[PDB]
């Protein structure tokens, strides 16, 4: 589960502006991929792509 | 599942681009909530926020 629950609405373009805070969970930085997949209905999946999701 | 499959390396701020093809899909627009939430390791959910999840 984990979680945050930092909800952001998009803006004028689309992007989710992600905090580094949670890139800094992931110990990574302004060169992060990530892999933008939706699960379900409405929720977006972003995974570091580098390990893919676990490799 | 779903799943799409973008991978999208961050920026020199730290939002994912979000394509408006996936707010399409939302039928929404840019004024669509998500909810920032990492599901376990790096892979960070963004759901619509206004019907939460599923209600």
């Amino acid at each position: 589960m984990k979680a945050t629950g930092i909800v952001r609405r998009i803006d004028d373009l689309g992007r989710v502006v992600i905090p580094k805070e949670i890139r800094r969970t992931l110990r990574i930085r302004e060169g992060d991929p990530l892999e933008i997949f939706v699960d379900r209905d409405g929720e977006v999946i972003l995974k570091k792509y580098s390990p893919i999701s676990e490799l």
